[PDB]
């Protein structure tokens, strides 16, 4: 484990995702509202999945070597197995908050799968220049997601209860800022141009992951928007 | 790229799926009917997924070598990753058109997963004679799907609006004819008996894919069956 | 095939899953109740999936070698591909029986995915002591599932029709007893401590699989709880 300088950030990430999972699990014990139960189930699964994948990276299972640039490059593939399941769950939290229609939910989840799937292909591609073709396709899929979150959901939240509109607006802004950083870290990190070393890259993804999952969840599950209007 | 004679058909397929995706995306911009939005989302995702997998084959990522018959045989595995997601989406288009019940939808999607999954196992199997055992199981799963589309959905469409009944009947006939060709191309192509060479096999799958996805989508999204009855 | 002593139990399992699939398929022909169709579709898919994965193990495709303990250990990875899809389908049978809320269904299916996913990682892990870390995480996920089936569903079934309450109680008890045996067989078998040899381990999993899928299905599909109350 300790033979890799980035191990400290993988261990911290593992701990923070595990602690986040347990807090949400305990906090959700005393909840019977069927609407609130939906948000607790979605939001608790997110850091639980991330916990297992951070642990796999810490123990060395989620790491492979990819030859490109005449070098064997360490690629943590477990990140994409994490994101494949956690990013659509996070979008479902937002879509259920605004009572989005089914067709829009399917478009979001499908574009998200394309985003993560093409990012994985780009991470494992051995022809250096082709890695950035996949990065560009994946980034186009992300821009579609961000467009929908702004010019489809925002207008839908305003016609909703005030507390669900204000909570959505906050979580929307958090998501757009944090998610946009991921393609940048990829491009300048060891998967892309190799400007930033792997140990610093790992620290950046850990800060982003914890903020986008645990921080996101703390804002959502403390809001009254997750409960139905009741007397 | 150009070192493979089949590259021209992979490049054409990539272009036609990309163009198809963009047309459906633009055409769906001016749509607010929640029913129509469902069909546009399903139908636009189909060629978008196929685009990415054709590109992976063009660039050489979606290709592996499988030893059988005393030879290293080029097997494009990316086809099955495509079909795993696009064939159930196409069946969902048909099932939603006739307002199929949930139990029937689950049976269709499950049989479809078995069809594609066993076809993938057959494509990667190293014992030559066993490849055709998997082909037979996969073909049995397809025949179940075709039976349901005829002796379960057809009777349901007649009790529906006339425009949804006539549109379903057309898309049903297109699907049964085109899908039935796939097991035949597999059997006589490089995955099976090896009668037809890979470059011709690739041309045939490209014609079938574009027809079953883009051609299918053009018929559906030009129909009024996708809109609810409104004044 | 016959070069492996466990082949006899893989062949028996294949036959019993295939026969089970055909019986459920025939029995479900004469069913039009939309509620009953749901249970028949879920319950017939379970042994059909298991059939294909037992066949892959029989023919040698679903087997790999994992080095640990200074030895190349035969690991049947196809079991986890089976369980990944069949265990959530079995939980869906139970959840639909008691009309569970959506949030609870998602929590069950998500915990089940974590259970199977971490068990697969543990089966393929090359550092011997780490294999049991994954076993423990997977077992914690199972205990969560069992808790929900007892202290969330049981109370919900009592407020239901008497026949659905008594049928659920029976299937609940069958599930908790049979599922609990799996982590024990893993721990003492070739994936874990290696006390029980592989051929005996394979026999035990076959008895458990057939009972948990075909036996489970025979109890459910003979009950009147799967039909709506009708005159
Ligand atoms: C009902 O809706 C509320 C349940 O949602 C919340 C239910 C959760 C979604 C269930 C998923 C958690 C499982 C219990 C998994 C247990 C293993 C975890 C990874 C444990 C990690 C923390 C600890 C080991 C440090
Ligand atoms: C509606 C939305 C959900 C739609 C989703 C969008 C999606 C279509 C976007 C594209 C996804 C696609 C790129 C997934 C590729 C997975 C692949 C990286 C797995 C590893 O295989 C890659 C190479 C080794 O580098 O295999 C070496 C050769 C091996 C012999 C490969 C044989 C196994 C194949 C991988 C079998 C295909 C399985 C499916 C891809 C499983 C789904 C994986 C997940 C990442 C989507
Ligand atoms: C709301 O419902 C309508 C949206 O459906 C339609 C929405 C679509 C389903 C969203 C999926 C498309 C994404 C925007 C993916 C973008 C990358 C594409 C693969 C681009 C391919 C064409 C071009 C690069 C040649
Ligand atoms: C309700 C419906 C959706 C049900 C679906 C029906 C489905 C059950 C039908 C059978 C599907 C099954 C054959 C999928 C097999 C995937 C497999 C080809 C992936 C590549 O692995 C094959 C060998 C190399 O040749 O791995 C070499 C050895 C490696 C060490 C393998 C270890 C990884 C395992 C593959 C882990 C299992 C992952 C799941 C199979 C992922 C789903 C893939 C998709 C193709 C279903
Ligand atoms: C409508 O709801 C009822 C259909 O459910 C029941 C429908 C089933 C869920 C459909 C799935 C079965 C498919 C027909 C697959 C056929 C291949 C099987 C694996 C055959 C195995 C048995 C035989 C080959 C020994
Ligand atoms: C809501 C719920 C459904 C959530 C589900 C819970 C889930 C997150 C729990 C953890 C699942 C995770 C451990 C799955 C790992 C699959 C992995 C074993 C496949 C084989 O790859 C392992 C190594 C060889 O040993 O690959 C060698 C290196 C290769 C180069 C690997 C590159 C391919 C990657 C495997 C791509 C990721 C694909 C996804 C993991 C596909 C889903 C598989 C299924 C088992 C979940
Ligand atoms: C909890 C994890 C989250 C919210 C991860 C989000 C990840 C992304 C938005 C990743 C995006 C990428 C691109 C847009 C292209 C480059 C490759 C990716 C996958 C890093
Ligand atoms: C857009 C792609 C489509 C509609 C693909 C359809 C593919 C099939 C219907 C494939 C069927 C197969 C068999 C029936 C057995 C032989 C292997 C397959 C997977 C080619
Ligand atoms: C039809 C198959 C069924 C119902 C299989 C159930 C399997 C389990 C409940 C497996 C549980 C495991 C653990 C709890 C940890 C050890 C590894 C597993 C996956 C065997
Ligand atoms: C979206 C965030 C990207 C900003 C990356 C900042 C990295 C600064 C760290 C110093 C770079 C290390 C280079 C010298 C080793
Ligand atoms: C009462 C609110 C705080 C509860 C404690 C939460 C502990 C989980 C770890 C959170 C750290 C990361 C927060 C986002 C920066
Ligand atoms: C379902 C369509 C299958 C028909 C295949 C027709 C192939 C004819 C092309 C000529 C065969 C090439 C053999 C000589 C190289
Ligand atoms: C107005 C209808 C035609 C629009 C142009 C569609 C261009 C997408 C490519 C379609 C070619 C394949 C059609 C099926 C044979
Ligand atoms: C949950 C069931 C686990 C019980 C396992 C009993 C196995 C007894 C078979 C004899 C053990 C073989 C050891 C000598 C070869
Ligand atoms: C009339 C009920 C029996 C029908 C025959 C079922 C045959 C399928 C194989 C069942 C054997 C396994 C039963 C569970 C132990
Ligand atoms: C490729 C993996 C995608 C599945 C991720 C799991 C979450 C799915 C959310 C589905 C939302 C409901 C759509 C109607
Ligand atoms: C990782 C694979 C999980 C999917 C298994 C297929 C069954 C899914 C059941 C979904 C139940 C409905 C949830 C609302
Ligand atoms: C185009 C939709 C408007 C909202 C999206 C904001 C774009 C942020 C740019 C992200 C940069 C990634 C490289
Ligand atoms: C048996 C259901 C009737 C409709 C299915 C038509 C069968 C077409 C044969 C396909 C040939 C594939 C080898
Ligand atoms: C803790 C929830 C109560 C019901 C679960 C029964 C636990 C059975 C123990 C299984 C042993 C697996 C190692
Ligand atoms: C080795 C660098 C080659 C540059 C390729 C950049 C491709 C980016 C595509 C974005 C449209
Ligand atoms: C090398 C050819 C061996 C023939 C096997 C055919 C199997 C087909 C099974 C269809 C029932
Ligand atoms: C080689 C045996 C090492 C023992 C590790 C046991 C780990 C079990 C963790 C359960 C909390
Ligand atoms: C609940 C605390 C979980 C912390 C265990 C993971 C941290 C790795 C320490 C080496
Ligand atoms: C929108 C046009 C997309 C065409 C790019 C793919 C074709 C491959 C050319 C080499
Ligand atoms: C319907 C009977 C299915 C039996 C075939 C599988 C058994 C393997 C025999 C070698
Ligand atoms: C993106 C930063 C999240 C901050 C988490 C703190 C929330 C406390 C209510
Ligand atoms: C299967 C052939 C499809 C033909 C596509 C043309 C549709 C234009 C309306
Ligand atoms: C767990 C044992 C199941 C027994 C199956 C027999 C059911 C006949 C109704
Ligand atoms: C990490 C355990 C949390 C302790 C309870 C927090 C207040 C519900
Ligand atoms: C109005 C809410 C502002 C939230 C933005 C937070 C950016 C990290
Ligand atoms: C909408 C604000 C985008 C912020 C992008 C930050 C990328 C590091
Ligand atoms: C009555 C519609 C006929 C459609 C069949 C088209 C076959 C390619
Ligand atoms: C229902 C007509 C079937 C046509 C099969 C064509 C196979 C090449
Ligand atoms: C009251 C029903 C008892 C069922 C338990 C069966 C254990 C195999
Ligand atoms: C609730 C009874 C548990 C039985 C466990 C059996 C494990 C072999």
């Amino acid at each position: 484990i300790t033979g890799r300088p980035e191990w400290i950030w993988l261990a911290l990430g593992t701990a923070l995702m595990g602690l986040g999972t347990l807090y949400f699990l305990v906090k959700g014990m005393g909840v019977s509202d069927p609407d609130a139960k939906k948000f607790y189930a979605i939001t608790t699964l997110v850091p639980a999945i991330a916990f297992t994948m951070y642990l796999s990276m810490l123990l060395g299972y989620g790491l492979t070597m990819v030859p490109f640039g005449g070098e064997q490059n360490p690629i943590y593939w477990a990140r994409y197995a994490d994101w494949l399941f956690t990013t659509p769950l996070l979008l479902l939290d937002l879509a259920l908050l605004v009572d989005a229609d089914q067709g829009t939910i399917l478009a979001l989840v499908g574009a998200d799968g394309i985003m993560i799937g093409t990012g994985l292909v780009g991470a494992l591609t051995k022809v250096y220049s082709y890695r950035f073709v996949w990065w560009a396709i994946s980034t186009a899929a992300m821009l579609y997601i961000l467009y929908v979150l702004f010019f489809g959901f925002t207008s839908k939240a305003e016609s909703m209860r005030p507390e669900v509109a204000s909570t959505f607006k906050v979580l929307r802004n958090v998501t757009v800022v944090l998610w946009s950083a991921y393609p940048v870290v990829w491009l300048i990190g060891s998967e892309g141009a190799g400007i930033v070393p792997l140990n610093i890259e790992t620290l950046l993804f850990m800060v982003l992951d914890v903020s986008a999952k645990v921080g996101f969840g703390l804002i959502l599950l403390r809001s009254r928007a997750i409960f139905g209007e009741a007397e």
